[PDB]
């Protein structure tokens, strides 16, 4: 019948982006998963306002504390000729 609330927000730890390991490479943030797979982070789903990591062995979720303004700031549409 009636449902209601579809799925639950059941997050490990609330980790800061600062403990992540950014890699040029592939531009994704990594962290060390308390079952051994290191979670993953696209810095695009950062931007984006994600701020979760995936394990691509429990799929694990995190809460990555970062400062949405340095993500953000960038894309940021121009109007008074910010700079
Ligand atoms: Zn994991």
């Amino acid at each position: 019948g009636s449902s209601g609330s579809s799925g639950m927000a059941v997050f490990h730890d609330e980790v800061e982006i600062e403990d992540f390991q950014y890699d040029e490479d592939s531009e994704t943030y990594f962290y060390p998963c308390p079952c051994g797979d290191n979670f993953a982070i696209t810095k695009e789903d950062l931007e984006n306002g994600e701020d979760v990591a995936t394990c691509p062995s429990c799929s694990l979720i995190i809460k990555v504390i970062y400062d949405k303004d340095q993500f953000m700031c960038g894309e940021t549409v121009s109007g008074p000729s910010s700079g």
